[PDB]
């Protein structure tokens, strides 16, 4: 809905001039969309820009006041003629790098030899977050890289690999909502269920989020590191109680012999018993270590080689 002007080539740049004024920011001109920056120079290729459509960065010329406004920035792709690529699905394009973005018409730069598939949202920006493609989940980076002032938006929209936190994010991370961990393999596919990574087991479940703490999977209990997710084995002191986890990770219940020493792990909860306890109508005594007293006396009461109380 911008009309009555014309494109002008001047000083190795391209402008759109109407009634003697230069177009700035976003314009829809004769069925195509262009962006002319803060002083009129038409952009080409990859651009990280304030979102169009509100009116505050739209249909504006450089003789008009430019409002203060807070708008998220997103990645957009423009042709070499300045026309916005109005894609809402996906398209293979030159990879955005440090040397092919923020360019204007008239500027020379190398087209990336590397091409990648970029995904787009319904408003022609590069899509971020979770997408489902041909039977798998992929994560498109919502965030760029930080480095003490050094924000680089380049990784946004790119396929994530490896260990990745899914933050709630608009302009910035919302550090009040949860940010679960995921693991994407070498092609970006989200892993589920049990996976061994850097020598340790993790459980990602059906939804892909990395489990922490206690988790019941296929009829057995496992303990994943409360912070780091890695699966524990052996004896573990958790919540002021000992538990014994097999080499497979599965929690033990009932009687368990470590070397010569017997321990009793509570039938349901799995916690190691100490003191006097009953099992199937028999009395047994475990020391503070968990070790079953056998062939000896305890507070006047004697116990046989099975550890059972004898009258
Ligand atoms: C990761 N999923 C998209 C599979 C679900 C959680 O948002
Ligand atoms: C959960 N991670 C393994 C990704 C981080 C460990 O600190
Ligand atoms: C041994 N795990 C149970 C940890 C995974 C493979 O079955
Ligand atoms: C039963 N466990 C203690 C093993 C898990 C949390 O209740
Ligand atoms: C069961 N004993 C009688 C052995 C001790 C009391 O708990
Ligand atoms: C770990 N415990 C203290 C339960 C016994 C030593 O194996
Ligand atoms: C003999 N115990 C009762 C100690 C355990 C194995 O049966």
């Amino acid at each position: 809905n911008t009309t009555g002007g014309r494109f002008v080539d001047k000083d190795n740049r391209k402008y759109y001039v109407k009634d003697d004024h230069k177009a700035i920011y976003w314009h829809k001109i004769d069925g195509k969309t262009y962006y002319f920056g803060d002083i009129g120079e038409m952009v080409v290729g990859w651009q990280y820009l304030e979102i169009p459509g509100t009116g505050y960065r739209d249909n504006l010329f450089d003789n008009q006041p430019v409002n203060e406004i807070g708008l998220q920035e997103k990645w957009y792709y423009f042709g070499q003629d300045g026309a916005l690529l109005e894609q809402t699905d996906k398209q293979v394009l030159e990879a955005k790098t440090s040397e092919n973005t923020g360019k204007v018409y008239g500027e020379q730069y190398p087209l990336s030899a590397e091409k990648r598939t970029y995904y787009f949202d319904n408003n022609y920006a590069v899509k971020t977050g979770w997408i489902y493609e041909d039977g798998n989940w992929y994560y498109l980076n919502k965030l760029g890289n930080f480095g003490d002032d050094s924000y680089n938006p380049l990784p946004i929209g790119e396929v994530a690999k490896g260990w990745t936190q899914d933050f709630h994010v608009t302009i910035d991370i919302d550090r009040s909502k949860p940010a679960p961990w995921y693991y994407l393999d070498a092609s970006g596919k989200m892993l589920t269920d049990w996976q061994k990574v850097n020598g340790k087991w993790y459980y990602f479940g059906s939804s892909g989020s990395m489990a922490t703490g206690w988790k019941y999977v296929r009829g057995k209990w496992y303990y994943l590191d409360n912070k780091n997710g890695d699966m524990k084995t052996g004896w573990q002191y958790l919540g002021n109680k000992w538990y014994y986890l097999r080499s497979s990770g599965a929690m033990v219940t009932g009687w368990y012999q470590d070397g010569l020493t017997w321990y009793y792990l509570n039938a349901g909860n799995g916690d190691m018993k100490t003191g006097w306890f009953q099992v199937n109508g028999k009395w047994y005594y475990a020391y503070s270590s968990g070790a079953l007293a056998v062939n000896t006396t305890v507070d006047g009461y004697s116990v046989n080689y099975n550890g059972e109380w004898v009258q």
